[PDB]
């Protein structure tokens, strides 16, 4: 896989976020900021998500969470509305959301949503940042795995389909528990790992990178991506497996978890919230479109006609 890493590389260079895009977003977090600290001297506005572990794909949008320790929330988005941004206020029972849509410049095309006292999801981005950090084949490999399942119509949790950080973690389960010699460790159940509970979860994993032995995998981008599609496509079984980041072995059955009979047509366990399946959102017509195109994706990849057309793994696929 010399020459599907070629392309593998190109097709990463032309989907990551560019510098000046990051730049964009870091400065429009800073402005938001000194507007949280005008209303709320002791509440800090911490980025989460794709942008801050940066498995960011160019146009992506911002993800925030205000923290603090009532009415805050509210008063935050009307001060955003007197500071020229645009967007609307939604709280559903006790969880508020702010949605802006532009600004009068950052602007106007310039999307960006506040959460409150989402605790976990920053845990999750600690983690992902942390396993960035420690390989630099798994960057491009999730960008170009996004990118796949956002062009193969396969990214729409609303439409029974699986969520980007569903595939992010189908990526790491691959890369720690499948792939051997495994390119990551499991960082969660190191020896090393110490028990830190936020919000009833235990988000706790070894951090400490730099003690952390290099990887004795040495396979190439293009190698690693051709067996991800390959185990997802014929050797992953989801009416009995389980992805999970809390077994030693990566083994663990529908029926030990007890996630036999919200939908579990495919099982992935959250590394930290481990009573949420991430892949709830997937359906069973869903999952025939999700393995469908895994084993398209396999059968490019050993094509004996050359040269092999690798442009159609990102090929727009009918709606």
């Amino acid at each position: 896989h010399k020459e599907f890493t070629k392309f593998c590389y190109e097709v990463y260079n032309e989907i990551k976020i560019s510098d000046k895009e990051f730049k964009e977003k870091r400065a429009a977090l800073d402005t938001l900021r000194l507007c949280l600290k005008r209303i709320s001297p002791d509440a800090e506005l911490v980025a989460f998500g794709s942008l801050e572990s940066g498995l960011a794909l160019k146009n992506s949008d911002m993800d925030l969470c205000v923290l603090m320790d009532d009415t805050i929330a509210l008063q935050f988005y009307e001060e955003l509305i007197a500071e020229g941004f645009e967007g609307k206020f939604l709280q559903r029972a006790r969880i508020p959301i702010i949605k802006l849509t532009s600004d009068t410049g950052f602007g106007a095309s310039f999307q960006c949503d506040i959460g409150f006292n989402n605790r976990l999801a920053i845990h999750n981005t600690l983690l992902l940042s942390s396993y960035t950090k420690l390989d630099a084949r798994l960057k491009p490999m999730v960008l170009l795995v996004k990118h796949w399942a956002k062009r193969k119509q396969i990214n729409s949790p609303y439409f029974g389909t699986l969520s980007s950080y569903g595939y992010v973690l189908m990526v790491l389960y691959y890369l720690i528990h499948v792939i051997k010699p495994p390119v990551f460790p499991n960082l969660l159940l190191s020896p090393l790992k110490q028990e830190k509970i936020v919000d009833g979860f235990d988000v706790g994993f070894d951090d400490k990178l730099e003690d952390i032995p290099p990887s004795q995998n040495y396979s190439s981008l293009g190698s690693l991506l051709h067996g991800f599609f390959r185990f997802y496509a014929y050797k992953f079984e989801p009416r009995e497996k389980v992805v999970t980041f809390r077994r030693p072995d990566g083994y663990l059955t529908k029926q030990e978890k007890g996630w036999t009979s919200d939908r579990y047509i495919l099982a992935i366990e959250d590394p930290f919230e481990i009573s949420h399946n991430v892949g709830r959102t997937v359906s069973s017509s869903g999952l025939y479109r999700i393995r469908g195109e895994f084993m398209a994706a396999s059968r490019l990849l050993n094509s004996r006609s050359y040269p092999i057309p690798y442009d159609s793994l990102f090929e727009e696929a009918p709606i």
